[PDB]
DNA sequence: ACGGGTAAGCAGTCCGCG
DNA sequence: GCGGACTGCTTACC
């Protein structure tokens, strides 16, 4: 047996016990029972020396504890008495550190993971897990070690009697009259009918005994599904029963009870629940109009909406055979969005590198707070006692403002990972603080006028002093996760220009029957493959460019989520909660970074007056945090239109400009900066990210500026990338909001293409075309889209109250409109709603109306609305104010002038 | 309780203004 | 009868 080291699962604590779960050295499933000893310590005076010494040098001694109850009254009378208790307070942690004391190498294949949804046919209207008056009529059930779906359906009910659901219909295309469940799982679909609810959950909970979950997830499977058949099996067989989802037999509910309502959070001792829901918002940098799995869904994936006829209300009654296969094609989606973004994997690799319970990667603190201990474990050091404190603002990052105007040819720039990297340059730690010194104003450091904070220690310009010579904790401890980050970002850039070779190539599509190649698209394509490309079916390439896509969207989520990671460790040190917050160090960082950027604009613009030439001349014209925009109208001048023989020629130019002499001299100016802080390591490593401007020869303007984070920009190259097509890269405008109508985002958008990269006429004729259109689009198209917070708040007897928001007053109209009827949907607090203005004397008493986002609003009303929406007031509000916007500052007309020809 | 600050633009109210 | 300054709210950007 010359192989592998246990893992853990799961692990809790009740009462003077753990309850773990772990896979041992022959990889079987198991638990045990332990009732751990832990260990606090306290500081002793000078001379009872020993291992132990907080991290500040000061020695310790070790508490043995009987148990967890004993150690905890002793944190609890060393507050009594005054005294700092050091120590890891949260066991769990400890006991995973104490078991696991190595790097843990863990196998996926072994580990439980389970996927499911349920349906709940309520005639009612919305189901309540809370009271759960309602039969469970479905369930299915994925098992990723048994690779099955697990379906419960429920023949009868007093909703309904129905026939037993056909697997081979299921299979059949729609069009055939069939449910078109996708044919790689119809193999693994196991299908149990059942008789009555108890026999079929009873069943079902004896599946789960035999099969119990390690991870739990699915589509809001923590506020639904798992308190629905909870309480469900509660009110129906008793709570000890219920206790049997866990295999520890512990639930805890607690309450948390809306403004009125009866919402609470279900926890299952044992098991670890990751909602994808919640995985979706925390990971995947989106952010959406409605959060139901058909939208979320047909964004990730493209497929269909998956239709139907009647309201879900009534399905299970109508078409009994869809009903199931929608339920097994939820959990089957579910599935598929994971095989893309891979956030379950994230959440594994990130849980077991902290040693953590997996669910406690919602919590960048719980992450780090058990990084950083099993970090001073290792080194006989004792971590402190956290502390009360108030919270309290604090400065960021510099954004400079930038003068509203058209900008022809801009090039940026930006610091790598920048305060993960000030973090390691300057050595920022709970425990490397030397001193402070007399602050001056913060631009004498900028113009490098003030004196040299100190000889001897490392520096940041809020007055901060570290020792340069030890390591931090901190600083180590990110410096390894950055590390990891880097190496996915490489994957995901490789993949993103081998994405690109494939789409110039799709403009040779050659008349062939091929299958696609056998490639590693995290790698640079080698000469031989691009060779190959070049001959093959557009078949062909396609499932390649498909195959890039999904490389490249996986290595973006390794990549992004260690930057959320370590940038999330710089965010701690600024809350309250985080066992080492420290303003001073939270805001040596923002300083510094602020310095940074100001320091480089002062150089930057320095340099590019030497070498072109001129004197004393704006060359950056924005930044924010870590960024910079230069303008390189006055380098290209400086050919000119000459020897440029196409839009290429110019981005190879400048590509080689920036790259040659440009960083060079950035790397000076840091190099510099470091020496003036006294800083431990110089990496303030700034690199160029886009290239922009007009195609050659064009009425193009190639960018512009509105103010503060708010500029669009025709891209050619981004961070070594050579797009096919130039890629627009808007931020801050409408285009970018999840707020404004998908429409005019569409609209908007093709606008700025044209302003960008087709001048003044190519934008008025769209516009007047759009204009005409405009009002034949489909309404979910053209509402707004907004979160619904506070409803209650401003109610006030169904209408609007003081300072009411027009989309809150949007949902009381709604309220009003189908007030009685339980029939029509609900607009959930906190959830978010369309949003449609409608014209003087509507039927509905009001100026706006508001339905919740995801769906067509109540047949009930639809007709009505359709017919008193205000179009005029849709385009001018939410498309041509922003148009006057963008247009404004880049000195330009969408609608032409009173010619004075006339 | 359970990463951070910065900043934009929309709408509502309350006030000054022949 | 309406514009602007302030404020609450939403949603972008690092
Ligand atoms: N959620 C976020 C995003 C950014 N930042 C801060 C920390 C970043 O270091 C700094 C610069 O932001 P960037 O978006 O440019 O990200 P980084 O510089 O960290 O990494 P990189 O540009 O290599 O992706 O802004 C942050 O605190 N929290
Ligand atoms: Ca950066
Ligand atoms: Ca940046
Ligand atoms: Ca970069």
């Amino acid at each position: 047996h010359g192989s592998m080291k246990e893992f853990y699962l799961t692990v809790e604590q009740i009462g003077d016990s753990i309850f773990e779960r772990y896979i041992d050295s022959n990889g079987r499933e198991r638990t045990r029972e332990v009732e751990y000893k832990p260990s606090l310590f306290a500081h002793c005076p000078e001379s009872q020396a020993t291992k132990y010494f907080d991290i500040y040098g000061k020695p310790c001694t070790r508490k043995l504890f009987a148990n967890m109850r004993d150690a905890s009254q002793w944190i609890k009378r060393m507050e009594d008495i005054g005294l700092e208790a050091l120590g890891m307070d949260d066991f769990k942690l400890a006991y995973l550190s104490d078991t696991y004391n190595y790097e843990i190498k863990y196998d996926h294949t072994k580990i439980r993971v389970a996927n499911f949804d349920i349906e709940v046919t309520s005639p009612d209207g919305f189901p309540e897990p809370s009271q759960a008056k309602h039969p469970i009529d479905a369930i299915t059930h994925y098992d990723s070690i048994d690779d099955r779906f697990y379906v419960f359906d429920l023949l009868n009910s007093p909703y309904g009697n129905v026939e037993e659901w056909s697997i081979e219909i299921a299979a059949k295309l729609q069009e055939q009259g069939g449910d078109e469940v996708p044919s790689e799982i119809i193999d693994k679909i196991i299908y149990m009918p059942f008789d009555n609810e108890k026999e079929l959950l009873m069943e079902y909970l004896n599946f789960w005994q035999q099969k119990t979950p390690v991870i739990l997830t699915g589509w809001n499977v923590e506020s639904f599904a798992i308190p629905y058949v909870y309480n469900r099996i509660k009110n129906i067989f008793g709570e000890s029963t219920a206790k049997r989802l866990s295999p520890h037999r512990k639930t805890r509910v607690k309450v948390i009870e809306n403004m009125y309502g009866s919402r609470e959070i279900i926890t299952l001792f044992g098991i670890s629940v990751l909602d994808y829901i919640d995985l979706y918002k925390k990971f995947s940098f989106t952010n959406q109009p409605s959060y139901s799995l058909d939208y979320i869904s047909e964004f990730e994936l493209n497929v269909g909406k998956l239709k139907y006829d009647g309201p879900i209300s009534k399905l299970r009654e109508s078409n009994h055979q869809r009903y199931i296969s929608y339920n097994i094609i939820a959990v089957y989606r579910v599935l598929q969005i994971d095989a893309k973004r891979q956030f379950i994997n994230l959440s594994l690799d990130m849980g077991y590198y902290a040693k953590i319970q997996i669910q406690s990667v919602f919590s960048p603190i719980k992450t780090w707070d058990a990084i950083i201990f099993n970090s001073l474990k290792e080194q006989n050091k004792v971590i402190p006692q956290g502390r009360s404190h108030p919270v309290q603002p604090y400065p960021g990052a510099f954004v400079k403002e930038p003068i509203p105007n058209r900008y022809k040819y801009v090039m940026s720039f930006d610091l790598t990972s920048l305060y993960p990297s000030i973090i390691r340059q300057v050595n920022i730690s709970p425990e490397t603080i030397a001193g402070t010194f007399k602050v001056a104003p913060l631009h004498d450091y900028i113009n490098a006028v003030a004196e040299r904070p100190s000889d001897v220690y490392s520096c940041s310009p809020n007055g901060m002093m570290y020792y340069k010579d030890r390591d931090g904790v901190v600083p180590t401890e990110i410096t390894k996760v950055f590390n990891q980050r880097k190496e996915h970002k490489g994957y995901m850039l490789a993949a993103q220009r081998n994405g690109e070779i494939i789409k110039e190539a799709l403009h040779n599509p050659n008349l062939s029957v091929d299958e696609p190649l056998d490639v590693d698209y995290r790698f640079d394509f080698s000469d031989e493959i691009k060779e190959k490309i070049k001959k093959l079916s557009a078949k062909s390439l396609n499932e390649m460019l498909f195959r890039a896509q999904r490389t490249e969207v996986a290595g973006m989520t390794a990549q992004i989520n260690r930057k959320l990671l370590i940038n999330s460790l710089y965010g701690a040190l600024g809350n309250v909660w985080f066992r080492y917050y420290d303003l001073r160090n939270a805001t040596a960082i923002t300083t510094f970074g602020q310095m940074a950027l100001q320091w480089i604009e002062r150089k930057v613009n320095e340099y590019l007056n030497e070498v072109c030439g001129t004197e004393g001349e704006a060359f950056v014209l924005y930044g924010d945090t870590d960024s910079i925009y230069v303008s390189a109208d006055k380098i290209i001048d400086k050919v000119g239109e000459s020897k440029f023989r196409d839009t290429n020629h110019w981005v190879d130019f400048l590509d080689k400009f920036a790259r040659e002499r440009m960083e060079p001299a950035i790397d000076r100016g840091f190099r510099e900066m470091c020496e003036y802080m006294n800083n431990k390591q110089h990496l303030m490593f700034m690199d160029r990210e886009a290239i922009a401007g007009p195609p050659l020869g064009s009425k193009g303007i190639g960018g512009f500026w509105t103010g503060k984070k708010r500029y669009a920009l025709n891209v050619w190259d981004m961070e070594g990338t050579r797009y096919a097509e130039p890629k627009l890269k808007i931020m801050g405008l409408e285009t970018q909001k999840s707020s404004t109508p998908k429409a005019v985002q569409k609209a908007l958008k093709e606008c700025i293409r044209r302003m960008l990269q087709e001048g003044e006429e190519s934008l008025q004729e769209y516009f007047k075309e759009f204009e005409k259109e405009f009002r034949q689009l489909n309404y979910i198209s053209i509402a707004s889209v907004s979160s619904a917070n506070n409803i209650a708040k401003y109610d006030v007897g169904g209408f609007p109250g003081p300072k009411c928001p027009f989309h809150i007053r949007g949902i009381l109209t709604y309220n009003r409109a189908i007030k009685g009827n339980i029939d029509a949907p609900q607009v959930v607090e906190g959830e978010k709603v369309y949003v449609l203005p409608l014209r003087e004397g509507n039927p509905f008493g009001d100026k706006c109306i508001a339905w919740p986002s995801g769906t067509e609003i109540t047949d009930l009303i639809k007709d009505d609305v359709l017919h008193w929406m205000d179009y005029t007031v849709l385009l001018e509000k939410t498309f041509i104010k922003p148009l006057e916007g963008f247009t404004s500052a880049a000195k330009l007309d969408y609608e032409k002038k009173a010619s004075l020809f006339d």
